[PDB]
């Protein structure tokens, strides 16, 4: 699988407490909280 | 599978506490909270 | 899998305490909180 | 897997205390909090 | 796996105390907090 | 008004983010969120 | 107003981010978040 | 107003980031977050 | 106003970053975050 | 206002960075973060 030619803007103005995962972009893999 | 030519704008103004996953874009893979 | 030609802007204005993972971009691999 | 031709801007304006991982870009590998 | 032709700008304006890992870019390897 | 001879046990196992007030006991006064 | 002879036990096991007030006991006064 | 003969136990096991006030006991006064 | 005969135990096991006030006991006065 | 006959035990096991005020006991006055 191929990924290209992408424009991404991510904003996290305020987060209290994150026990998991915050991801802008994820082509593949495994993420576990 | 191929993904391309995408414009993405993501906003997270306020989150108390996230125990899972916040993802802007996910082509594939496995995410577990 | 190949990834290229990507523009990414990431903002984290305020985070209290993160016990997990904050990732701008992840092509592959495994991330565990 | 090959990754190239990427522009990435990362901002962390304020973080209280991070017990996990903050990553701008991760092509592969394993990250554990 | 090969990685090249990347522009990365990283900002950490203020961090209270980090018990884990802050990484601008990670092609591979294993990072444990 | 008089208050006395009180046994109070308070537990807050997990709170995401509180924008108001958490009070174990309040004899009087004014609290505004 | 008089307050006396009180036993109070307070527990805050985990709080993400508090923008207000956490008070074990408040006889009087004014608290504003 | 008089306050006396009080036993207070306070626990704050984990707090991400507090922008307000954490008070064990407050007889009077004004607290603003 | 008079305050006396008080036993207070305060615990702060872990705090990421506090922008406000952490007070064990406050008879009076004004506290602003 | 008079304050007397008080036993206070304060513990701060770990604090990342405090931009405000940490007070064991405050009879009066004004504290600004």
């Amino acid at each position: 699988y191929e990924v290209h030619h992408q424009k991404l803007v991510f904003f996290a103005e305020d987060v209290g407490s994150n026990k998991g995962a915050i991801i802008g972009l994820m082509v593949g893999g495994v993420v576990i909280a």
